[PDB]
Parts: structure tokens; sequence; C-alpha cells
């Protein structure tokens, strides 16, 4: 896999994407690795914020499908026409997919300015597609068509102008070389999204003692599409209050802990010890059996952006059950087992650790949490 290494880049909060191809002759592109959404969708028209795009007249091996597709988000939509082309990642697999493409000829708030990237590569499943489940995914088409595995793994690390962050995307495999100690599973609850249940939650290892329900409340995703560690109104509540109880021997401004405004050190002297460690308990592949994983200060306070270190408080409240975002993923393995309809967790060779912390990744622990029926 060692052609795979390093095939992600990004910026700060404004995802990682990997190159691709579209196309005969191949159009290069920047694509954003989403686990969040299950179209490939790129840029077909001019837009301010966009590089370059797909021009699919260029293309001798396009077919058009001879249908729309409009897709509304919580902020942003975008609207397109959707056809076939040939599609390669050239960091990835040596293989060449025929996948759908929707092709982006009009948007609003969808691409971001500086990102650096022109389409989006939805990797979850069929049933959360547009227009339906039956255009089927690019990594349906991936696997259909080639001999590649059904499995994929990410693994994100973290990091004027936004801080240039990387990663690797492993197309059909694991790769040992980039994580230490044991990797766990939990199970994938549900094919659509990568629905998972957590069934326990720590700040500082104080339970929040909540009904896990809580925890899932409407669903729990594994998204690399989402920036911040999104928790449901009531968990994201009792998690704000332990986090300030624990550093409150500083006093920070309302607008940060709302994840809006900066905080700021003088360079290199970001007390990370006086925020406290979170733990996500993930149901395990026995029934009564949970790992957990431990995030750091330096994964939930993202940097922005002289001789001043600034951050962001990357956690956020949701009305759509909690979202494992990039933060999360970030200095963990993440392998995406679709062929055993399982998630893994390991300690990244990138994960971030101080003096005294780490993240870690350990189980099981022992002890119904599911809650959209
Ligand atoms: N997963 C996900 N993908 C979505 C999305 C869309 C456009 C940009 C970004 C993004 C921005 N900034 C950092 N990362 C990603 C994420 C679309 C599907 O659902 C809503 C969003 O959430």
């Amino acid at each position: 896999f060692v052609e795979m290494v390093d095939n992600l880049r990004g910026k700060s909060g404004q995802g990682y994407y990997v190159e691709m191809t579209v196309g005969s002759p191949p159009q290069t592109l920047n694509i954003l690795v989403d686990t969040g959404s299950s179209n490939f969708a790129v840029g077909a028209a001019p837009h301010p914020f966009l590089h370059r795009y797909y021009q699919r007249q260029l293309s001798s091996t396009y077919r058009d499908l001879r249908k729309g597709v409009y897709v509304p988000y919580t902020q942003g939509k975008w609207e397109g026409e959707l056809g076939t082309d040939l599609v390669s990642i050239p960091h990835g697999p040596n293989v060449t997919v025929r996948a759908n493409i929707a092709a982006i000829t009009e948007s609003d708030k969808f691409f971001i300015n500086g990102s650096n990237w022109e389409g989006i590569l939805g990797l979850a499943y069929a049933e959360i597609a547009r227009p339906d489940d039956s255009l089927e995914p690019f990594f349906d088409s991936l696997v259909k068509q080639t001999h590649v595995p059904n499995l994929f793994s990410l693994q994100l690390c973290g990091a004027e102008v936004l801080a240039s962050v990387g990663g690797s995307m492993i197309i059909g495999g694991i790769d040992h070389s980039l994580y230490t100690g044991s990797l766990w599973y939990t199970p994938i609850r549900r094919e659509w999204y990568y629905e998972v249940i957590i069934v326990r939650v720590e700040i500082n290892g104080q339970d929040l003692k909540m009904d896990c329900k809580e925890y899932n409340y409407d669903k729990s995703i594994v998204d690399s599409g989402t920036t911040n560690l999104r928790l449901p109104k009531k968990v994201f509540e009792a998690a704000v209050k332990s986090i300030k109880a624990a550093s409150s021997t500083e006093k920070f401004p309302d607008g940060f802990w709302l994840g809006e405004q900066l905080v700021c050190w003088q360079a290199g002297t970001t007390p990370w010890n006086i925020f406290p460690v979170i733990s996500l308990y993930l149901m395990g592949e026995v029934t009564n059996q949970s790992f957990r994983i431990t995030i750091l200060p330096q994964q939930y306070l993202r940097p922005v952006e002289s001789q001043d270190d600034c951050y962001k408080f990357a956690i956020s409240q949701s009305s759509t059950g909690t979202v494992m975002g990039a933060v999360i993923m970030e200095g963990f393995y993440v392998v995406f087992d679709r062929a055993r309809k399982r998630i893994g967790f390991a300690v990244s060779a990138c994960h971030v650790h101080d003096e005294f912390r780490t993240a870690a990744v350990e189980g099981p622990f022992v002890t119904d949490c599911g809650y959209n029926i």
C-alpha cells in the first residue's frame, strides 16, 4: 500500500481531499473524501471558488444519463446533471472505474474559498444517495468492476493561511505501518451512513452518566466530511459544563465555547493540561462489550489563522445525532470494513500525545443504546 501513503491533503477545517482523474483524456481534480455522503459530484461549470472544473465535452468516454439531480444540505446546496465516465485515483489502486458522476452546474454555499477541492467523493452507502438508492456510489462501482477488496481505511493527520494537513486513504486494505497496538472494531449498525453506537462518554475519567440512548439520539455516525465532534443538545451541554470545570483555572469568552471565537496563547505556551481528555466508548462486536477512544485537547482545539497560537473549540451542538468528525478521526487509523460490516480504530502513527497524555484505543470494557428505529 506504499503508493497510497500520504495521498490526502487539506487545509485545517476545510476537509481532506485526494487527487482523482475523470474522463479521457484524464482531467485532474482534487476531491473531498466524505464518509458522510454517497454521491460522487464535481464542479462542472465556472464558480468564483473553483480553480478548475470537470469539462464533460472534453471527455471521449463521458456518457450522459439524461437525468437531473438536486441536492440541498442544511447549509448550502447544488444541482447537477448525471452521467458516467472513467475515474481513477492516481495515488490509489491501479484501476479505472466507470462511475456515476453528478456534474455540478449550479451551487450555493457548497464550494469553499481556498479549500483546494473541486468535488466530493461520497463513500457511504446507496441508501443515502441522491436522487435515490439506484444511483450506485463510487465505492460500490469500484468493488463490482475490479478485484479491490471491499474495505478502505483513513489515517487523517493533524497539522498567514490555514494550516496544511495530510493523511492517507488506503483503498482495498489495511496498512499496518499506519497504526500501533490493537485494532478494535465497532459494528456498522445499518448501511446508510457509517452508523455506530456509543455506549458511554467520559470527560477526564468522569462518566456523563446519561442513558446511552442520548449519545445516539437520533444516530451516531463516523464522518470524515465534518470537521467537528458534533453532539446532541443534552450531551453537548453536559460536555461543555465538564470541560469548563476542568479548565476553570482560566476563563474563556462564551463565543469560544460556542465554537465561533478563537482563544490564543503566546506561541508554545498553550496550557494543554487544563483541558480534559474525552473518552467515547463504542459498542464492541460482543454485545455487552465496548472499547474507548480517548481524544486529547490537541484534537478538539483546532488550530486556525504572528507569534500567537490560536484555536477554535471543535465540539459543537447537533440536532441530527452524534457526528464523529475529522478532529475525532485524527490520530486514529480508522478502518471502514464494509465486507464485515464494522469500523476499526487503532492509535495512529501520526496520533497526538504530549508528555503525560496520549490518544488511546483501549478495550474491552464490560457492562439498548440505539435510538433511531
Ligand atoms: N459529511 C458532510 N459532507 C457535506 C459537506 C458538503 C460541503 C463541504 C463539506 C465540508 C466542509 N468543511 C470541511 N469538511 C467538509 C461537507 C455534504 C453532505 O452532508 C453535509 C456535509 O457533511
